[PDB]
């Protein structure tokens, strides 16, 4: 699946991990992540995330 990159941190989420600690199971993609969902290392929204593909 996908990986996204946060601009403000380079943490990247990718979507085969999920961000399990933070409510997320594996396979969730970016898109279906919750609106409140943040970057779990610098707390950037979501608006601050680039879709690593061309
Ligand atoms: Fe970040």
């Amino acid at each position: 699946m996908a990986k996204w990159v946060c601009k403000i941190c380079g943490y990247i989420y990718d979507e085969d991990a999920g961000d399990p600690d933070n409510g997320i199971s594996p396979g969730t993609k970016f898109e279906e992540l919750p609106d409140d969902w943040v970057c779990p290392i610098c707390g950037a929204p979501k608006s601050e995330f680039e879709k690593l593909e061309d």
